């Protein structure tokens, strides 16, 4: 199951990982960088998979809901509009997620995080800026392994989480993005940014495969490295992905 031999030179450049399993039965399918694997880093905007099952479970959100731009911007010209649940997935709306976990409230998401068994479940944001309702899960206190990431999408797509059925279901479907080349089915999300004090960059793609074989899969693509100042290892991290999934017969 190490795929070294591809997956090195995608990664060359950075410290990278990359993991796939089978999700029915937790068979290692593909890895690479075990090491890198194992260690917990700010899961970013691959947060808001955790955050559209509360909200969807919390009934806070539907599919029909639009959530209401405030005009003034964002820092991203795609932030810049109303959006779904699904936009909202799409392009990792930062505000959209800080409007939901405002309305959740801390300990609510305290108990969601127990239940999901999620990273080092530390939401308690920066340091002396009491601002971790808002900020937590980027690039600051709430940390996650590749390794863990894959348990959590098990979870997931398996029903093994503590929360509506319809929530996970719905948050899947949001994930969706396209088919790959042998028509397997591509559901992920993505999440980068640059780690607190430094200025290394930290990627991930991660998700699910639904084959045509039958079989779905868990992966998780992740990296870190200096990049420049151009936030680029999301998209390197989802590049790597779909270029080893597609050299896999799934
Ligand atoms: C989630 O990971 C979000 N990332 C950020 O908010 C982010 C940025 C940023 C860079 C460029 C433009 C806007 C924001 N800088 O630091 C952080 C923590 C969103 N998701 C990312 C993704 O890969 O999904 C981005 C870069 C698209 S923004």
């Amino acid at each position: 199951t190490d795929i070294s031999t591809v997956a090195s030179p995608l990664f060359e450049g950075t410290e990278g990982c990359f993991l796939l399993y089978d999700a029915s039965t937790n068979a290692e399918i593909a890895q690479f960088n075990k090491a890198k694997c194992a260690t917990q880093m700010a899961p970013d905007s691959t947060f808001d998979i955790a955050l559209s099952l509360m909200a969807f479970d919390a009934e806070i959100i539907d599919q029909k809901t639009i959530f209401k731009w405030d005009k003034t911007p964002k820092g991203m010209e795609i932030w810049n509009s109303n959006h779904t649940p699904k936009t909202w997935m799409q392009f990792s709306v930062v505000w959209v997620s800080q409007e939901i976990t405002q309305k959740i409230g801390l300990n609510k998401i305290k108990n969601y995080l127990k239940d999901f068994d999620y990273g080092n479940q530390d939401f308690s944001g920066d340091k002396e800026r009491n601002n971790g309702l808002t900020e937590a899960w980027l690039e600051s206190s709430l940390k996650i392994s590749p390794e863990e990431q894959i348990q959590f999408l098990r979870k997931i797509i398996n029903h093994n989480l503590p929360v509506k059925n319809s929530a996970i279901e719905n948050t899947i479907e949001n994930m969706y993005l396209q088919d790959l080349d042998n028509s397997t089915k591509l559901y992920g999300k993505t999440g980068a940014g640059f780690t607190a004090n430094r200025t290394l960059q930290n990627g991930w793609f991660e998700g699910f495969i639904i084959s045509k074989s039958g079989h779905k899969y868990v992966f998780v693509s992740a990296l870190t490295g200096n990049l420049g100042s151009n936030l680029t290892s999301s998209i390197k991290a989802k590049k790597n992905a779909i270029t080893i999934l597609n050299t896999l017969n799934l």
